[PDB]
């Protein structure tokens, strides 16, 4: 059919001085540069074909753009009329080169104007053959799957390996994650078989409560070593196509990666939760001068359904995501405010929680430990000076005793254990501060023999009310056993391991944001610094403005697996080396 008057526009033709147009030959010989704003010249139009096939990175937008830029620069002019591109040409390149809006703008003539763009015409590069697909640029990789697809780059998804660590730092966080991981295996795997071993005394609280925190570092050391597997590590964190494993369950890959991520997290979070078990019953133990027995079902409720329920809300959400450093797939990693949410949050809370019942619990025995030796150096101060009276040649002598005693009575009297036990026991001073005090009414009128006298009546009132309470405080200071102490040694052992780990996530969290601009302007400077430099010059490649430390990364392993080995030192007693001589000398 004849030409739309419409579809196309009166110009001075020239001839092509190129008859190729971006790796495609024309069917037409002359040209007409009107249609290209940027440009007047045909030496000008080539040039800024130059600097448009810096799309030939991202595909998707490469494949659409190709028939659009030849249709504006180099289009076919005949009888000095130049054929205008169609708009349905145009509209196709504002989706998957989306790329150009967000960076440079859309220039005015390549914006789908109805004017610049008419509606249906015949567009002339429909006949041209654009072979070219495109390629990914590094730390991209070509694929075709949109799962994996980097943000506005189509056709692009980031490589398998962390491309923000070299290969030499790959070898050493996975040698550092091998020697770490072990020996906790090894530590927790001992640890747990002394308890079993010896089953029916061991599953007792709170000697049970470090087996069920040993199984949890145990579980997740499974999880951590299975990367040194032959090719595991490349099965967990590569997805099919050879890109990073985000975005996880998604749909048509293996469950390698959520299967660790939930033997790795589970076990992390339900350790957590047992050392808030450990750090409550190290706190209640001390409220038995009320048994733990009891109380098993509010703690295997929360430490194996809290876990599950954060687990559960991750994977419903599909946050798994996969880095080849650490070789395990995990929440968060490239969502870090998902991470913030379910892992800072978590260790957050657990340190609060953890925190008050260890501060609590101190509190409780340096509260009870002074308060004894308080009543002791009152009750020291009270036999003392009873000496004093009885070998006082003088009243003054007498006196001075008396107030010192009057002193120490009321001072102990305002003493409290850790109430009708605390009326007879501030009644038994009222009685006697209120015989201390005709004593010295007795050493006031001179009466020394007298005084004397009233002085051995104290000692009675001593024994009849005081002595009784004096015996009571010491017996209940007495019950608190090593083990105890010891549970509360290994809490803070914990405890500051669980304060480090938060340190660890803090610092990654606080600087993820500048971790992927850094990124992004680093993967956009691969396609610009490729544009715009001379023929003859070699591509200078392109750097990272920062990137997350391995030494806080190492740090925060060392906290997490260090918790897993001094977890372990529980059952480092001379009663563990009976459990294995005893099983030897069955055996043999
Ligand atoms: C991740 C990668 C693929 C995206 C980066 C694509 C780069 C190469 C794109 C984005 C915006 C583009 C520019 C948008 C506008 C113009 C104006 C025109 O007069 C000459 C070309 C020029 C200057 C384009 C050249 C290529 C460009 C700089
Ligand atoms: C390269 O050019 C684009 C133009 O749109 C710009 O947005 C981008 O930031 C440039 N790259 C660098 C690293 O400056
Ligand atoms: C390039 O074109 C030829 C035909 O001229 C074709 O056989 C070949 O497959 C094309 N290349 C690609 C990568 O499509
Ligand atoms: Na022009
Ligand atoms: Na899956």
């Amino acid at each position: 059919p004849p030409p739309l008057s419409h579809c196309g526009r009166a110009a001075p033709c020239e001839p092509l001085r190129y008859n190729v147009c971006l790796g495609s030959v024309l069917p037409y010989g002359a040209t007409s540069t009107l249609l290209a704003g940027d440009s007047d010249s045909q030496e000008e139009a080539h040039g800024k074909l130059v600097l448009w096939s810096g799309l030939r990175n991202a595909p998707r937008c490469w494949a659409v753009i190709q028939p659009l830029l030849c249709a504006v620069y180099m289009p076919k002019c005949e009888n000095d009329r130049v054929e205008l591109p169609s708009r349905t040409l145009c509209q196709a390149t504002r989706g998957p080169c989306a790329i150009v809006e967000r960076e440079r703008g859309w220039p005015d003539f390549l914006r789908c104007t109805p004017d610049r763009f008419p509606e249906g015409c015949t567009n002339e590069v429909q006949n041209i053959k654009f072979n070219s697909s495109g390629q990914c640029e590094v730390p991209l990789v070509r694929t075709d799957n949109p799962k994996s697809w980097y943000e506005d780059v189509e056709g692009c998804g980031i490589q398998c390996q962390n491309p923000l660590f070299t290969e030499a730092e790959h070898q050493d966080m996975h040698s550092y994650i091998a020697a770490f991981g072990a020996v906790t295996g090894l530590c927790t795997l001992f640890t747990l078989a002394t308890f079993v071993a010896d089953w029916r005394n061991s599953n007792r609280y709170p000697a049970v409560i470090l087996f069920y925190v040993n199984a949890c570092f145990f579980v997740g050391s499974i999880g951590w070593l299975a990367q040194f597997m032959d090719g595991a590590r490349r099965e967990i964190v590569c997805r099919a196509d050879g890109t990073m494993r985000l975005g996880e369950p998604t749909s048509n890959e293996t469950l390698s990666c959520v299967i660790i991520f939930v033997i790795v997290y589970y076990a992390l979070m339900a350790g957590f939760v047992w050392f808030v078990v450990l750090t409550y019953a190290w706190h209640t133990s001390f409220k038995a001068l009320q048994p733990l027995s009891g109380k098993t079902s509010y703690f295997h409720l929360l430490t194996w359904s809290l876990p599950f329920v954060l687990t559960v809300a991750i994977l419903a959400v599909a946050q798994v995501d996969g880095d080849s450093v650490s070789g395990i797939c995990f929440v968060g990693y490239k969502n870090y405010r998902y991470r913030a949410g379910f892992v800072l949050a978590p260790i957050g809370l657990v340190l609060i929680v953890g925190g008050y019942f260890l501060i609590r619990g101190v509190m409780t025995l340096f509260s009870a430990r002074r308060q004894l030796a308080d009543l002791e150096d009152n009750w020291e101060t009270l036999n003392d000076n009873l000496k004093v009276i009885e070998k006082a040649d003088n009243a003054a002598q007498v006196k001075d005793a008396l107030t010192k005693m009057r002193a120490a009575a009321l001072d102990a009297q305002k003493a409290t254990p850790p109430s009708p036990e605390m009326k007879d026991f501030r009644h038994g001073f009222d009685i006697l501060v209120g015989q201390i005090d005709d004593a010295l009414k007795l050493a006031n009128e001179g009466k020394v023999k007298e005084a004397q006298a009233a002085a051995e009546q104290l000692k009675t009132t001593r024994n009849a009310y005081i002595q009784k309470y004096l015996e009571r405080a010491r017996s209940t200071l007495s019950k608190i056993n090593e083990t105890m102490l010891r549970l509360g040694i290994f809490g803070f052992l914990a405890f500051g391991f669980v304060l480090i780990t938060f340190s660890c996530h803090f610092y990654d969290f606080f600087n993820q944001a500048e971790w992927e601009r850094s990124f992004r302007d680093y993967v956009l400077c691969q396609a610009n610094v490729t544009i715009g430099l001379p023929t003859k010059q070699p591509i200078p490649d392109c750097e990272i403005k920062n990137r997350p430390s391995l030494l806080v990364e190492k740090i925060n392993l060392f906290a997490m697996f260090g918790t897993g080995i001094a977890m372990s030192t529980w059952v480092w007693t001379k009663a563990t080396l009976l459990i294995w001589r005893r099983t030897w000398c069955r055996l043999t």
